[PDB]
């Protein structure tokens, strides 16, 4: 299984692209629980924001930089090799990684905001044409999470 993980707003603007979502904590716990025990493919600029492997999960970094190394990170150099990774693979970037991967993935975990982010970076369009809602849960508002958000889980429509 190849899954997207993304957070975005009512205009599909990605919030704090490349970073762990320290600014939406419900979402950082959601990421934690999905990818633990599994494989996280990240854009290079995503790994460099973080700066070290996440524990308990296979960390894979996509980069065309021959000298890249980090202890506990597996490297891939092209899109094509992601479809070769074993187990449950999660794809976490990065606008161009999402455009490249959106028609390839089986499913999508999307955190959606009633609200606005500041960025210039966009998740690709998706419609009820191609996707179905397997799950839709309103996130818990409190002091740490004060923007209204839903966790969607969409699966590509098969057969």
């Amino acid at each position: 299984t190849l899954s997207i993980i993304v957070a975005h707003d009512k205009q599909r603007v990605i919030g704090y692209q490349n970073q762990l979502p320290w600014h939406l904590p419900n979402d950082l716990k959601h990421i934690k629980q999905l990818t633990t025990g599994n494989t996280l493919v990240m854009a290079r600029k995503t790994f460099e924001s973080i700066g070290k492997p996440l524990p308990n999960r296979r960390n894979v970094v996509l980069t065309n930089q021959a000298s890249f190394h980090h202890e506990g990170v597996d490297v891939i150099n092209s899109l094509d090799e992601i479809k070769e990774l074993s187990g449950h693979v999660f794809i976490f970037g990065g606008q161009t990684l999402y455009e490249a991967m959106i028609d390839q993935v089986d499913d999508m975990y999307i955190t959606v905001i009633d609200g606005k982010f500041q960025g210039d970076t966009f998740f690709p369009p998706y419609t009820f044409e191609d996707w179905e809602v397997e799950s839709s849960v309103e996130g818990q508002l409190d002091e740490k999470n004060t923007i209204p958000h839903t966790f969607l889980h969409l699966v590509r429509r098969k057969g």
